[PDB]
């Protein structure tokens, strides 16, 4: 469960953020495969609350009433459809399992469900399921809310409710087995593993119990013995009693203190700064590489929901953001998650977004389809950073580089570093307000390089920037503080 089964040389998965069923799986054959990629983490493709207000909420589907799956990405049939024609392309599919908890204690009962089924919140029944008053923790928890209350007692940030959401006594076999027997379907279906949502808000061992229950992966896609990927989100920034590393034996974790730290080091933040990056990983107190999932932002904290601050960085903040993703393709730390998302109009009210609970682009709440330009990118207000040439490129590159060492780190003390990844690639960067231009040891072989960042290796030609790397190793590199992309990046395969 530590392992990602994504097919050998392909090193990451993007998060395709409310995408419906139909565009995923079109979008692994037409990008996904022929660029690289490993994967696709996928929402929660169960039944959720249809709320109206606000109008389809994206954090609607976080709030489960059955199982089954159908919602507004599409029904079991096109997720079916979806898993099968990915795996067949070498892509893999990874499920967003919410399995904490049910919806809001608040929620009117009846069917307004993303799939008609019936549910009472108030008397704990879900039918669909099913669940009654005795599968939750109600009588568990200590608190005089009956919700989370404070984060620095243990007991009750797992046994009560995370803003309201009833929560499943996971300790019960009854409870465990339902969830399997979810997560099992999946599973035989051909997904590759799961992100288990709120995990900090689940013991490690009912979790553990659980994972115990879980098949081995479909055995007509992968090896016998392969078990599926398992990353708990848990949001660790240090401070509470609660620590990342009590979820180590059931699988990876969701490294926040990543973005968090990328963020004010590229923002050049009270006094940081990039030359500082040089002990990246374990040196900064992050979990063990090979337990790390991590991203430079996720559904969450891009729109200030989660974990992070305002030092986040967005494909608002594109310039940096392709910075700071390229930074973290290129080093080997973990296991890289790569965000695609949606435009919503941000609107900010007195330091705050009053419009962060926006859904997917739709037509009445139907979520329009991922249309595609001339030029790659998308339409319908899908922003789709996966397909931006300078971070496309950066996912070839960590294939590329996949397993090589990291040398040759330089930095003139401020803002401008760079650093090799064995005789495979090399990456400089300069976030300093003045120019770089300097020669630098590359390690990698005599030769023209095309830049990936600023074009393209095309039928014999670079389509920007061309390096000359000496005999010795040596490149010459000229960045403006004013170039588009502020960094340039070159490897094996980009080689005239
Ligand atoms: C939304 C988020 O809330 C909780 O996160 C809190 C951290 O645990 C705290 O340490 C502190 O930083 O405040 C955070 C809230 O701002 C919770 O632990 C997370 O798991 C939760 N995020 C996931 C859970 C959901 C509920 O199903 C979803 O709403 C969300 O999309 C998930 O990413
Ligand atoms: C590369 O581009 C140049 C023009 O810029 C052209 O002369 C050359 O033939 C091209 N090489 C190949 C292999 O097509
Ligand atoms: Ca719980
Ligand atoms: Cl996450």
């Amino acid at each position: 469960q530590y392992s990602p089964n994504t097919q050998q040389g392909r090193t990451s998965i993007v998060h395709l953020f409310e995408w419906r069923w139909v565009d995923i799986a079109l979008e692994c054959e037409r990008y996904l495969a022929p660029k690289g990629f490993g994967g696709v983490q996928v929402s929660p493709p169960n039944e959720n609350v249809a709320i109206y207000n606000p109008f389809r909420p994206w954090w609607e589907r976080y709030q489960p009433v059955s199982y089954k799956l159908c919602t507004r990405s599409g029904n079991e049939d096109e997720f079916r459809n979806m898993v099968t024609r990915c795996n067949n392309v070498g892509v893999r599919i990874y499920v967003d399992a919410v399995i904490n908890h049910m919806c809001g204690n608040a929620v009117s009962a009846g069917t307004s469900s993303t799939c008609g089924s019936y549910f009472n919140p108030g008397s704990r029944d879900f039918p669909a399921v099913p669940y009654s008053g005795w599968d939750f923790n109600d009588g568990k928890c200590k608190t005089g809310s009956g919700d989370i209350e404070n984060y620095n007692d243990a007991t009750q940030v797992r046994d009560c409710r995370l803003t309201g959401l009833l929560d499943l006594a996971l300790e019960k076999d009854y409870v465990r087995s339902k969830i399997a027997e979810y997560m099992n379907h999946l599973i035989d279906i051909g997904v590759a593993g799961f992100r288990l949502d709120a995990s900090k808000h689940m013991w490690p061992g009912d979790i553990k119990a659980i994972l115990d229950k879980l098949h081995n992966l479909n055995s007509n896609w992968f090896p016998a013995g392969s078990k599926p990927f398992i990353y708990q989100e848990v949001i660790d920034l240090g401070g509470e009693p609660i620590k990342s590393s009590d979820y180590f034996g059931n699988g990876r974790v969701t490294e926040f203190k990543y973005g968090a730290k990328l963020g004010t080091v590229i923002r050049k933040w009270n006094g940081e700064k990039m030359s500082y990056l040089k002990n990246w990983g374990e040196g900064w107190g992050f979990v063990p590489s090979d337990r790390a999932l991590v991203f430079v932002d996720n559904h969450d904290n891009q729109r200030g929901h989660g974990a992070g601050g305002a030092s986040i960085l967005t494909f608002w903040d594109a310039r940096l953001y392709k910075m700071a993703v390229g930074f973290m393709l290129a080093h080997p730390y973990g296991f890289t998650r790569v965000m695609s998302s949606y435009r919503w109009p941000r609107q900010f009210q007195n330091g705050n977004d009053v419009n962060d609970w926006v859904g997917p682009p739709n037509n009445n709440g139907v979520i329009k389809e991922v249309t595609i330009n001339p030029d790659t990118t998308c339409g319908n207000d899908w922003v789709c950073e996966h397909r931006w040439r300078q971070i496309r490129n950066m996912v070839i590159f960590r294939n590329v580089v996949d397993g090589q060492p990291f040398t040759n780190w330089y930095d003139n003390g401020s803002n401008q570093v760079a650093f090799g990844r064995g005789n495979r690639g090399f990456i400089v960067f300069n976030n300093d307000d003045w120019s770089f231009s300097l020669t630098l040891q590359t390690g990698l072989p005599a030769g023209t390089y095309c830049d990936v960042i600023s074009g393209d290796k095309i039928n014999g030609n670079c389509t920007g920037i061309k390096i000359y790397v000496s005999d010795d190793g040596k490149a010459h590199f000229s960045i403006s503080n004013s170039a588009e992309d502020p960094f340039i990046a070159i490897h094996a395969e980009s080689k005239l």
